[PDB]
């Protein structure tokens, strides 16, 4: 509270780090259904089902121009993509185990860096 | 935003000051109409119209009991207090201008601390 404050962790690194961590989801083999926002004039349903759209290539403009204020809102955007991908997608389907694998990956990373 | 922060300013006294100038409205002699919560149960009308009740008597606990989480938030209940006691009472009237010398009392005491 005031003038009550938790020792400082140093978040000077949090922004690369986060850059580094976007990077290797970018890279992994089964980001292809999320690299790119969905087409939203091409895909039936999407923009009526899915609230709030997200995808790797946004995240990385969001986190390259300063719209991220902390870890947790980065974290909170990665989830979506993968939250919105379990709405529109079978488990049993390509881009549903894709998802599924991408969030686990997406999750270990995010442990091992800050956790 | 992440990873980039300004400068930190000192807030280790906020909690000090704040109470200081607490004290200061507390001990002035037009502060008798703010001093304790009005008895909902003895006041017509208040209850219903006053959404929000605040008195010293509570900023005080609140202060002493680590509920203000920084400087804007004490300040937003103290500005209340004025609030509603125009909101209450005519301008012209004892209370009203009791609310309108203690708002003006605080707000310099307020600029004078701190900006
Ligand atoms: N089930 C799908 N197959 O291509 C699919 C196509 C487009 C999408 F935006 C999501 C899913
Ligand atoms: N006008 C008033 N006179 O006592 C007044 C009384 C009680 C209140 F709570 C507010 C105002």
């Amino acid at each position: 509270s005031m003038s009550v404050k938790k020792p400082k962790r140093d978040d000077s690194k949090d922004l690369a780090l986060c850059s580094m961590i976007l990077t290797e989801m970018e890279t992994h083999e089964d980001a292809w259904p999320f690299l790119l926002p969905v087409n939203l004039k091409l895909v039936p349903g999407y923009k009526k089902v899915i609230k709030k759209p997200m995808d790797f290539s946004t995240i990385r403009e969001k986190l390259s121009s300063g719209q991220y204020p902390n870890l947790e809102t980065f974290a909170l955007d990665v989830r979506l993509v993968f939250d919105n991908c379990e709405t529109f997608n079978e488990d049993d389907s390509d881009i549903g185990r894709a998802g599924h694998n991408m969030r686990k990956y997406f999750e270990k990373k995010w442990t091992d860096t800050f956790k």
